[PDB]
């Protein structure tokens, strides 16, 4: 006699390839821009391939360091830590996700988002407004490498909101070959008012790949993502 254990709606989801849409509004400075994402996610292997186009002609800021704003439900939760995934427990209603990015010796993004599934397609709504940045500094004077993102997102309970709060520190590669630290502190709160995983302390191991479609006129990105949790024995 054997017993497969509950499944929640949330996590039958992504059992497959989900299409992902990705729409993000900015403000930097002053600086508007608009940023439209497709691609999909296969949360069997932690995997996201992703393509995002600046739709109002140059993006203000560089690529780099809109990459972890621009959907953690896509994460591969080993069999053992499926009991801690709180971003898909609460689909297909969605989880609202906000950070504050602080830029070392520069200015801070803060954003506001909203991730959830509309049909079939898994959708990653972006207010980002970023503020007190230096004019000729590493971000508004494009002075990041395009490259490979890889660090560690450390995620702990926040049992008075029913939700999670994250943090991590991303360090961009700056042209001169020093770094540009991103302090990131997150939130993440379900929009329903269904039952919600709360983890135990863990991380999600996240590897980002940069690249370019050499046939993209626009200004875009092309990304290759793996994020797998860890932590929990």
């Amino acid at each position: 006699l054997y017993f497969q254990g509950m499944v929640s709606k949330g996590e039958e989801l992504f059992g497959g390839i989900v299409p992902i849409l990705v729409e993000l509004e900015g403000d930097v400075n002053g600086h508007k821009f608009s940023v439209s994402g497709e691609g999909e996610g296969d949360a069997t292997y932690g995997k996201l391939t992703l393509k995002f186009i600046c739709t109002t002609g140059k993006l203000p800021v560089p690529w780099p360091t809109l990459v972890t704003t621009l959907v953690q439900c896509f994460s591969r939760y080993p069999d053992h830590m499926k009991q801690h995934d709180f971003f898909k427990s609460v689909m297909p209603e969605g989880y609202v996700q906000e950070r504050t990015i602080f830029f070392k010796d520069d200015g801070n993004y803060k954003t506001r988002a909203e991730v959830k599934f509309e049909g079939d397609t898994l959708v990653n709504r972006i207010e980002l407004k970023g503020i007190d940045f230096k004019e000729d500094g590493n971000i508004l004077g494009h002075k990041l490498e395009y490259n490979y993102i890889s660090h560690n997102v450390y995620i702990t309970a926040d049992k008075q909101k029913n939700g999670i709060k994250a943090n991590f520190k991303a360090r961009h590669n700056i042209t001169d070959g020093s770094v540009q630290l991103a302090d990131h502190y997150q939130q993440n709160t379900p929009i329903g008012d269904g039952p919600v995983i709360l983890p135990d302390n863990h991380y999600l191991s996240t590897q980002s790949a940069l690249s370019k479609d050499p046939n993209e006129k626009r200004d875009h990105m092309v990304l290759l993502e793996f994020v797998t949790a860890a932590g929990i024995t």
